[PDB]
């Protein structure tokens, strides 16, 4: 199957993708209500979202691809009153980017993803989405470096 | 339509999506892996509990006022013999008097007894019982959902 | 008939219903996200396991005496080169003796090395190791499963 969907609870859910080599964590946080298929197709146009938005900024497949990368991590769901999300993205720059490469990488991601995400409106599921970025660097060519790695996941598992 | 998952060996999470339900399976008394029939078991314990509510009353329609009667937990002793512990939640709204509050419950009661075939060998060789838990929930708060997470907090 | 789950991208379980097994496979070294290669890898190791199970003696003849050799665990090192260790648990009639037990761990060995293809690279490119755990059980015990979920706690 390409998409591996798994409920450590009712409202927390990891979603392993292997065709297009993404994770994410949904969280169904300030309710804690279940996850529905709702919650879930949202999860995953979140997750097109972000690796769409990667396609924008340049291609992750390529050898030697020297970054950003852009990863998402996390969709926390708030459907109380109205139906919203917060998606948890990283940026992943190489460690040997200058001060104004890493501030260039860091605007044209936010405005790539502020686009795929659909931030501030309503979507084609009517969630209106907000991002949050954390920033990150690496060296990219380590053997020990995966933008997927299951340490940037601690946050919300 | 039913997304199962292996915590451990003996402990499976159960989301019915079809139905809106949500279980924990687990192999208390022995420890041992959950195989295709607990899982089974465990579904159709579910279907006894969504029947016995839809006889206490449609849970769908807007302004339902009550109760609800929601699973929780299959626990399944397979040591000697085949057995299960079901344990649900009865959600009565809190506006609600003690003398609806132990009528809502005798009604549960009756209702779960037969659906979930209670002290008897059903069709899969199983004897059943269950455990109730008395909850009181604002049903029209835009925060209540019968299964919210936090219901779940003694199964996880 | 096989049931995955992953519990954080490196973590994931996997339950083999038709063969009855279960295994946790885990991408320790890096903690980078198991892929399809990796859980075929792992039921590769799986099979492997159960193969050299049949090879001392059909575990699924009934009153059979042992001994069972089990998979609990493949750990996947992907840094540099392709790698895995596995986790296994001999489970020995706990009545027998100190020739007895030896015999049976020395052939489990033997063909554990040979099934998990230990030290050379397999079909998936990987070089594998292997780990036994030694454990001695009453094997007519209504309380005895060879996965029992306690033999998993190492691992979750």
């Amino acid at each position: 199957e390409s998409v591996n969907t798994s409920f450590l609870s009712p409202s927390l859910v990891t979603i392993r993708d292997f065709d297009n080599g993404q994770f994410a964590v949904l969280r169904i946080g300030r309710t804690g209500f279940p996850a529905d298929k709702g919650d879930i197709d949202l999860c995953l146009d979140k997750m097109k979202g972000v690796r769409d938005a990667q396609q924008s900024i340049g291609d992750d497949t390529e050898f030697g691809f020297k970054g950003p990368h852009i990863r998402i991590r996390c969709v926390d769901i708030d459907d109380k009153h109205t139906y919203n999300a917060m998606v948890y993205v990283d940026l992943i720059v190489g460690t040997g980017a200058s001060e104004v490469e890493r501030e260039t990488a860091e605007e044209l991601a936010k405005e790539k993803l502020r686009a795929a995400l659909q931030v501030d409106i309503a979507d084609e599921h009517s969630c209106v989405t907000q991002f949050e970025m954390k920033l990150r660097e690496e060296l990219l060519s380590s053997d020990s470096f995966h933008p997927d790695k299951d340490e940037y996941y601690k946050d919300f598992l």
